[PDB]
């Protein structure tokens, strides 16, 4: 397990554009379109985004690299942050995964608000953490990704995902 496969697993793989579970324009392997209801406007940012007149459809390869895009991307966000990269350069591999998890998810912005899991994190108390990270909207809205997530942060092994 890597965090390719591991947000492959929670975000599953979809070729023709669809509604998140906010109900934004998504693609692929949860890349966001727009958070416009139109969905004009979520074929022009697609055809944007692959360099080509998608008709709101792709191919798996095109997927596959919006989705290397989005990693990197959220990776790099980490890194360039003052409230993550800390928190992150002071984690183990398993849990650092579940960060690059909790920020392509919801933007370095939201998760640099978690002011208090964060400071848990750092400390590496993980019982505590995984209690304040569950009092979210997040964990509300989608709490079976959300588990998955917190375990993952919890013990610091893959067993959430086997
Ligand atoms: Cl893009
Ligand atoms: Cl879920």
């Amino acid at each position: 397990m890597n965090i390719f496969e591991m947000l492959r697993i929670d975000e599953g793989l979809r070729l023709k554009i669809y509604k998140d579970t906010e109900g934004y324009y998504t693609i692929g392997i949860g890349h966001l379109l727009t958070k416009s209801p139109s969905l004009n406007a979520a074929k022009s940012e697609l055809d944007k985004a692959i360099g080509r007149n998608t008709n709101g459809v792709i191919t798996k390869d095109e997927a596959e690299k919006l989705f290397n895009q989005d990693v990197d991307a959220a990776v790099r966000g980490i890194l360039r942050n003052a409230k993550l990269k800390p928190v992150y350069d002071s984690l183990d591999a398993v849990r650092r995964a579940a960060f690059i998890n909790l920020v392509f998810q919801m933007g370095e912005t939201g998760v640099a608000g978690f002011t208090n899991s964060l400071r848990m994190l750092q400390q590496k108390r993980w019982d505590e953490a995984a209690v304040n990270l569950a009092k979210s909207r997040w964990y509300n809205q989608t709490p079976n990704r959300a588990k998955r997530v917190i375990t993952t942060l919890r013990t610091g092994t893959w067993d959430a995902y086997k």
